[PDB]
């Protein structure tokens, strides 16, 4: 029998269902020996850098977009999916989702799901408060004081998904921010630099500052006060104290998942900039699939792929645990068996992205740069705990962030 190694990420309903997607396969396929390589997202990355300097790898590997930097400009590359463009249906997929995954022509991994930032709010909490959800960013900023006197202090429209551990969530809601007012993006790949000029950077750290000031968030002295305990696991989400997070839709069923029975999360309006230049709707593919370069056997590799991908019986077993699918077909088999229905957040939020205009604003992979993000948060950490004033945060978190960028971009 010929042998494939796989890994991936997440919770026990993925794992489940991946191992249900390549029990599946074998079925299908007698002569493949598939051994599953799974964990958790805490140091999967740290791992298979490790593997892949030491040509470890497995066939098969779950990517993030965001990684694709790192493994494929700045290194070797993985397996070019366009060799195996038959067997894979590349011709299902949309262009423009393909085109997110090319470096200088060859295609580094197959998106497995597209995924946006949308609001997804506790209504309970919100009409509570007797506030309707914001369609400005006005809106927002003034629901904070209403929670505050109407519902107390513990009572915030909108929570940070990851805490004090990292702040990628508001900071990506500020660029979506700033794309709406000034139509450009954080980042300027070609000068290795942040695009914004050192009053644009001010302005960022201002709209933090207004959030907390405000009490549209917590500061980072509360996260702080809860540990490294994942946020989507703390009392005040559980019990809808944080009203809203600034989610991936592809994150929806994990900060679902503790959420008590009779909780209502709803999918709110993309607040928008009256007059806006640019929606500033924001997307990226969710994970991809990858090629290991030197795989022995690129061709089971790329079978097993498009089994989970585009197979009824893939797609069936693992339905929405990654996601709305790529590839349209695998989502109307879902929608015509059921699993995709109007009830389901994850497809409401989906669809409404799939509603607002386009962006003309590219989104960076340095965006996401854990450096960049870890200065960011260490900078709001800063201000939140009073040692430092938000200039000279925002001008240190600018030449640190170009530093940073000089050395990942390339």
């Amino acid at each position: 029998m010929a042998e494939i190694r796989i890994s991936w990420w997440g919770g026990n309903q993925r794992h489940e269902a991946t191992l249900a997607a390549i029990n599946a396969f074998q079925k299908a396929n007698p002569t493949i020996t598939v051994k599953a390589e799974y964990a958790g997202w805490d140091g999967y990355l740290s791992r298979l850098s490790t593997q892949i300097a030491g040509g470890q790898e497995p066939d098969v590997m779950r990517i993030d977009w965001n990684w694709l930097p790192q493994f494929s400009r700045n290194g070797d590359g993985f397996y070019d999916l366009n060799k195996q463009k038959d067997i894979l249906g590349l011709g299902d997929f949309p262009p423009n989702a393909l085109k997110t995954a090319d470096v200088k022509g060859k295609l580094q991994g197959l998106p497995i799901s597209m995924t946006s930032r949308s609001m997804i709010y506790n209504k309970t909490t919100w009409d509570n408060a007797g506030v309707a959800y914001p369609k400005t960013w006005d809106e927002l900023f003034a629901a904070g004081p209403v929670f505050k006197q109407k519902l107390g202090d513990s009572y915030y429209p909108l929570g940070v998904a990851q805490g004090a551990s990292d702040v990628l969530d508001i900071l990506t809601l500020g660029r979506s921010y700033m794309a709406q007012k000034y139509g450009i993006d954080m980042i300027d790949e070609k000068k290795q630099s942040i695009a914004y000029s050192r009053d644009q950077v001010r302005e960022l750290f201002g709209f933090y500052k207004k959030l907390v000031d405000s009490h549209v968030i917590p500061d980072q002295r509360y996260f702080s006060s809860f540990g490294r305990t994942n946020v989507y696991e703390i009392r005040p989400w559980i019990n809808g104290e944080l009203a809203g997070m600034y989610l991936w839709d592809s994150a929806i069923y994990t900060y679902s998942s503790n959420m008590p029975k009779d909780a209502v999360l709803e999918t709110g309006p993309f607040i928008t900039i009256p007059g806006a230049k640019d929606s500033g709707l924001t997307s990226k593919p969710s994970s991809l699939f990858a090629i290991s370069k030197n795989s022995k056997h690129p061709k089971e590799a790329a079978m097993l792929m498009n089994f989970m991908l585009s197979n009824p019986e893939g797609v069936k077993a693992l339905g929405l645990q990654n996601g709305m699918p790529a590839n349209p077909k695998a989502q109307k088999l879902l929608e015509d068996i059921g699993v995709i229905n109007p009830g389901n957040l994850l497809a409401n939020a989906y669809r409404a992205a799939a509603a607002q205009p386009e962006s003309k604003v590219a989104v960076s992979p340095f965006m996401e740069n854990q450096e960049l993000v870890q200065l960011w948060t260490t900078s709001l950490q800063k201000l939140d705990y009073g040692n430092g004033e938000v200039n000279k945060v925002a001008d240190d978190f600018l030449s640190g962030a170009n530093r940073i960028l000089k050395r990942a971009i390339r």
